[PDB]
């Protein structure tokens, strides 16, 4: 293998021959320098947006990968120009990442149940790491998860406070935002490349009439997502 050690570790973690398996991911994975601006930013995101409700554990960033799905960049060219694009968390079971890296983040299939969703079958994201982290489904005896940072082309958000079974966005709208009671401090946002990064500490959003504790973001076209980073997270349960 001609791949940095942290990558090879990742490959096995996902599958369960390495070089053959990297070709199957159809993804260009690179290790982000620990002392770089990217890493300093990404770790600052992970620190500040770890939520008080999620006292079950601390997070430590083991490795940061700069993923670049083959063909995804071109697919996202339409929405690349769209305004208000954010870098957001998406957590999933480690078993899935084989598909997620090869096929990209997809919508929950037709066969799946629709009743379970707050804002319908779409691709959900969070601006709070601890929210997404919970979907890694890490446990005491398996405390290493994988978590995505997607560039999400949100555009004009349909900002809802309450469960809405959506099958069509209002005209002008390209995304839904569930308004949480607690939000990454908006005055402490920073812009990495062209993308907004809501990495401020959690403060009260000022929204009183909402059922959510934290924000969440939904998009109903797979093309609106561009996967940027892939973090290897150590869950330190209390
Ligand atoms: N993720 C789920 O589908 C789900 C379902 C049931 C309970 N819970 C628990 C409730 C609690 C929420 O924590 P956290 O995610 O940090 O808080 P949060 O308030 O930021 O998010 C609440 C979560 O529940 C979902 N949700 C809220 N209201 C509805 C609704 N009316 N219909 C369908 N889905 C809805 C919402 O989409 C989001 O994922 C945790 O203990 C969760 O594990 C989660
Ligand atoms: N997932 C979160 O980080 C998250 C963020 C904010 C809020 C929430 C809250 O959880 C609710 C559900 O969220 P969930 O993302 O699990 O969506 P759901 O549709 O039920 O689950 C499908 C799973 O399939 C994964 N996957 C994506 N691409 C592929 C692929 N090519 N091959 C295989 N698997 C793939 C995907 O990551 C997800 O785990 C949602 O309604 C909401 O209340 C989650």
């Amino acid at each position: 293998s001609k791949l940095p050690k942290p990558v090879q570790d990742l490959i096995k973690m996902i599958f369960g021959p390495i070089d053959v398996n990297y070709e199957k991911l159809k993804t260009d994975i690179k290790v982000v320098d620990r002392d770089s601006e990217e890493a300093e930013i990404i770790r600052k995101y992970v620190k500040n947006t770890h939520a008080t409700t999620h006292n079950a554990y601390d997070l430590e960033v083991i490795d940061i990968f700069k993923i670049e799905r083959e063909g995804e960049c071109q697919r996202y060219k339409p929405f690349k120009q769209l305004h208000n694009r954010r870098l957001l968390w998406h957590g999933s079971r480690t078993t899935n990442f084989a598909g997620i890296l090869s096929q990209g983040l997809r919508i929950a299939p037709p066969e799946a149940p629709v009743t379970g969703y707050m804002f319908g079958k779409g691709i959900y994201f969070a601006d709070m790491v601890s929210k997404s982290a919970n979907y890694c489904h890490t446990s005491q005896g398996d405390p290493i998860g994988l978590i995505l940072l997607g560039e999400v082309a949100l555009g004009n958000m349909y900002e809802l406070k309450h469960a809405s079974h959506i099958s069509k966005l209002p005209k002008g709208k390209h995304s839904v935002k569930g308004l949480g009671k607690t939000t990454p401090d908006p005055s402490a946002n920073i812009s990495l490349d062209g993308v907004d990064v809501p990495l401020g500490t959690g403060i009260s959003s000022g929204v009183n009439d909402t059922s959510l504790l934290y924000n969440e973001y939904i998009v109903y076209d797979i093309a609106q997502v561009n996967l940027k980073y892939l973090l290897k997270l150590k869950f330190n349960f209390k």
